[PDB]
Order: structure tokens, then C-alpha cells, then sequence
């Protein structure tokens, strides 16, 4: 019978891969149905790359996608419309901000499959020691406690202990924390979602001028380098005192075997100043059937299933990932696996987009405008004030006649 392939998680970030796998493993089973799971880059900017072969040729070798959340308005031409193949009751079930992000021009094109925000992780055992009681609500406190704990560990012999990691590679990644360093110093959205671009202003040369700041000083010199993953490793393996990333690392983090297991707790992260707004870059994945799927039946009925209650719980109690469905978050097992899921989840629903809805099929020329300037100020290349008045040239060309 058909074969259903699906282009799923990395493999090279975390457990999703090897965990989305099983999921469609175990839905072949359950329906007798044959799967293949085909692999990708780590990089979200170089899964769409990849992806967007299979598209232009109209390729039938892969079914369902798993796609981001900056991606309905570039792929919508290549998906299958959901929307006559779920009911309004089934639809109502997920996060409508996720539901209305995954609409274009009346096309479903994806299903919510788990939501994404930027967190702070810090090492609680940590802040103990140097006499600190909550976490920084302030970047300047962030900045002041891992000046005192690096002092500290570096003099008790850690040579590879930092005060902070995050991502600060040239790729999305980037333009997330960016996002997040710009909004909470009241510096806005860069793209607004009336269209205004809005990113030359003082505020958000200041946000990345402290960025800069922190680079070879709390945070590593190779932090331009880092991703999710690299960020991460400096974080598990027990020499950061601060890390900045997405609500995987926490399970990750937790495990047997990790040197940091019970150390650790999580927070919104700090803002400028206490009438800021709190920053978190709106992230996630959704499902999506291929337009050129030739099993366009079995392909939505394997993407219900990887959005279904228990695939998305499992998801939750195994992988510390976001359910898109509200009802996940008041279920006990969920809870108490997660407890911090409770206090987290107005900062998940408050969590800042990137500005792909108002960009649209134009999004990736845009984000890697937004990367390539502020790593440029990250790397000491630029200062603030000429990269966000370089950015604002660059997103003006890249969006002039682009109405949205
Ligand atoms: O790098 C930006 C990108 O980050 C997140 O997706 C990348 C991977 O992160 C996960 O660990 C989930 O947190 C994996 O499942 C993803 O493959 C984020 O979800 C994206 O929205 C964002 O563009």
C-alpha cells in the first residue's frame, strides 16, 4: 500500500526527531500503514531551503512537513488546505492565535502542532551560593550576578564556567533572541504589524549595543557561533549560570545522567526596565500535508493523529514541548511533570511574534536581514545606531511594494 513520508523534526536538535519517529512509527502501526521519515538540518533558515527543493519540483517523495510558525505565508501554495478536513469543534480545540497564524487567505494550511517562547534557565544552585534569592528581573541584574558568579566559579577552578549563553550564530535563531533583546528594551517589533518599520530608534541600538557587551565577557567569545544545541551543551554540562532558550532544554536538562539534573529553574526573561514589556519570541511547529502529496487522505489522517490530546501530552511529559491545545495545560500529569507550564503560560500566550504575518513570503529575506545586522553588532563589527540604521534600509528595499 502507500508509503507515508513525513519530513519531520532534526534529528541533530534534542530528542524531537527520534521522538517524532516513534510517533509516526506508531501510527503505521496502528493503521497498517508503511512510513519513512526523512531527516533535516538542524537550522530552521536550512530545513526551508531543503524543503523548498522538494516544493519547486512539485515532488510527491514527501507527504507531511513539519513546518515553523514564521512559514504559513511562504508555503501556503504548497499545502493542502485543512480546513474542509476538520470540524469547527476540532479546530477550537487549539490555541486560535495558532490556528489564525496557520491561516492564509482562508487556507489552512498546518495544524498546531507544539507552541515555542524564549525563557530564561538559571542555575538556582548558583544564585544560592552568591546570596541571590530570585532570579534577574533586570538585564543589568543578569548582568551583575554573572559578573559575582563567574568571579566566583573561575576562581574555585571552572575554567569553562560562563555567566551566560544564547544563540548568536547568523540564522533565525538569532533574529529570536534579537527580537526579544530589542522589545524588552521598549525598542518594538522591528516590523510592526501595521507595516511601519520601527527598528531605528535609540532603544533598540541600546538593546544590541548591550548585547555586544556581553561577548567575550559573560557569554563566550564563540557565542556568534552558538545555536540552540551549542548554547545548550555549555548549559547541561553544568558552566553556565544563565541560558536563554526554547522550553526543550528543560526535560533535556532533567535527565538521568545530567550534570545538571534538580539545579535548574526557569523564568521569563529580564527586560530593561520594570515598565518594559516582557519579551519571549512566539516560536513552534505546525504540521502540514503536501499539496503534492499523492495520499492526501492518509497524510491528514497521520497529521490528526501527531496533533491528537495524548501524541501532544506525550510531547509535554517527555519533551517539556508547549501544547497548542488549552486543555493540555490544566491536566494533571502534564502539571506535575511541568509545574512551571502554570506560571509560565501567560508568558507563553503573551509571547512577541516575529514579524513574518506582516512580511508574509517575504519573511526569510527579512530575518536574514535582521541576523546579519545584528551579528555584525554582536561580533564588534558595527555599533547599534549604524546597524539598526542599516537594518531599516535593508527591510525597507526588501518590503517596498509588499502590502500585507
Ligand atoms: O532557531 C529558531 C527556531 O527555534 C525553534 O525551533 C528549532 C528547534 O527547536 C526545538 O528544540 C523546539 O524548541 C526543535 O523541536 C526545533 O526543531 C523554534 O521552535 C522555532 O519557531 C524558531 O524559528
Amino acid at each position: 500500500g502507500p508509503v507515508i513520508r513525513v519530513a519531520g523534526d532534526s534529528t541533530a536538535v534534542g530528542e524531537g526527531g527520534r521522538w517524532m519517529k516513534e510517533m509516526v512509527e506508531a501510527w503505521g502501526k496502528k493503521t497498517g500503514t508503511r512510513v519513512e521519515y526523512i531527516d533535516s538540518p538542524a537550522d530552521t533558515n536550512d530545513r526551508l531551503a531543503l524543503y523548498q527543493q522538494y516544493w519547486a519540483a512539485r515532488s510527491p517523495d514527501v507527504d507531511v512537513y513539519m513546518i515553523d510558525v514564521i512559514w504559513p505565508g511562504i508555503v501556503a501554495p504548497h499545502a493542502l488546505d485543512l480546513k474542509p478536513y476538520l470540524t469547527e469543534a476540532e479546530l477550537k480545540e487549539f490555541f486560535p492565535r495558532i490556528v489564525q497564524n496557520n491561516t492564509i487567505r482562508g487556507k489552512l494550511t498546518s495544524l498546531p502542532f507544539f507552541t515555542d517562547a524564549g525563557i530564561l534557565y538559571y542555575r538556582k544552585d548558583l544564585l544560592e551560593k552568591y546570596g541571590y534569592t530570585s532570579p534577574p528581573r533586570t538585564w543589568n541584574e543578569l548582568e551583575q550576578m554573572a559578573e559575582r558568579v563567574m568571579e566566583g566559579e573561575r576562581r574555585a577552578g571552572n575554567r569553562d564556567f560562563w555567566g551566560f549563553v544564547f544563540q548568536g550564530k547568523p540564522y533565525e535563531g538569532l533574529t529570536c533572541d534579537a527580537l526579544e533583546w530589542i522589545y524588552s528594551h521598549g525598542g518594538g517589533r522591528i516590523v510592526e504589524p501595521d507595516g511601519t518599520i520601527s527598528v531605528n530608534n535609540g532603544r533598540a541600538a541600546l538593546a544590541l549595543n548591550r548585547a555586544h557587551g556581553w561577548v567575550g565577557r559573560i557569554a563566550p567569545q564563540g557565542v556568534t557561533s552558538y545555536a540552540e544545541e551549542e548554547a545548550r551543551n555549555v548549559w547541561q554540562q553544568g558552566n553556565s549560570l544563565f541560558m536563554r532558550n526554547w522550553p526543550y532544554a528543560y526535560a533535556l536538562g532533567q535527565a538521568e545522567g545530567s550534570p545538571i539534573r534538580g539545579k535548574f529553574g526557569v523564568t521569563v526573561l529580564p527586560k530593561a526596565s520594570a515598565d518594559a514589556p516582557n519579551a519571549a519570541t512566539l516560536g513552534g511547529w505546525q504540521l502540514m500535508v503536501s499539496a503534492y502529496s499523492r495520499y492526501p487522505k492518509e497524510a491528514v489522517d497521520l497529521v490528526k493523529y501527531l496533533a491528537s490530546y495524548e501524541v501532544q501530552k506525550d510531547n509535554a511529559v517527555r519533551l517539556s514541548r508547549l501544547p497548542t491545545r488549552p486543555a493540555l495545560y490544566t491536566d494533571r500529569d502534564v502539571l506535575a511533570r511541568n509545574p512551571w507550564f502554570r506560571d509560565l503560560l501567560p508568558v507563553f500566550q503573551n509571547a512577541v511574534s516575529a514579524p513574518s504575518d506582516v512580511a508574509g513570503a517575504r519573511y526569510n529575506q527579512v530575518s536574514e536581514a535582521i541576523w546579519t545586522e545584528v551579528h555584525s553588532v554582536l561580533t564588534g563589527r558595527k555599533k547599534g545606531e549604524q546597524a539598526v540604521r542599516d537594518l531599516e534600509a535593508r527591510i525597507r528595499r526588501i518590503l517596498r511594494h509588499h502590502h500585507h
